[PDB]
């Protein structure tokens, strides 16, 4: 068993070990991280969006395993380019905000995955 609230506890802590059996959990349900229950209801604040806000000395090392889970899942619309829906922070895409956090590290590792750098 797994959910967004303990996935918030994953990306609050920055824990590599609770990520074990998550591709398997996405396969238990046959549903990806794009799920509206596993993103935040209003803001669409995915696990990566809070994993940006983890800020584990400007590196949450578990984001790349999360991006690996995104690749392993076979997500047609990966969270690399995911965007907020309700107006309050609409479109934010946290990596775009994260340059606000603005220690380098995340952006260049995400560049290797490759988000769109022309997003409105």
């Amino acid at each position: 068993r797994f959910d967004r609230d303990r996935l918030f506890s994953v990306v609050s802590r920055g824990v590599p070990e609770e990520l074990t059996g998550l591709l398997e959990y996405l396969r238990w349900n046959s549903k990806y991280l794009t799920d509206s229950a596993y993103t935040e209801g209003s803001t669409g604040k995915t696990c990566l969006m809070k994993a940006v806000l983890n800020l584990q000395d400007g590196v949450n090392a578990c984001i790349m395993p999360l991006l690996q889970i995104d690749k392993d899942s076979g997500n047609p619309k990966p969270l690399v380019n995911a965007q907020c829906t309700d107006e309050f922070y609409q479109g934010h895409s946290a990596l775009h905000i994260a340059i606000e956090k603005r220690s380098l590290q995340c952006v260049k590792l995400l560049v290797e995955n490759g988000a769109d750098v022309h997003l409105r």
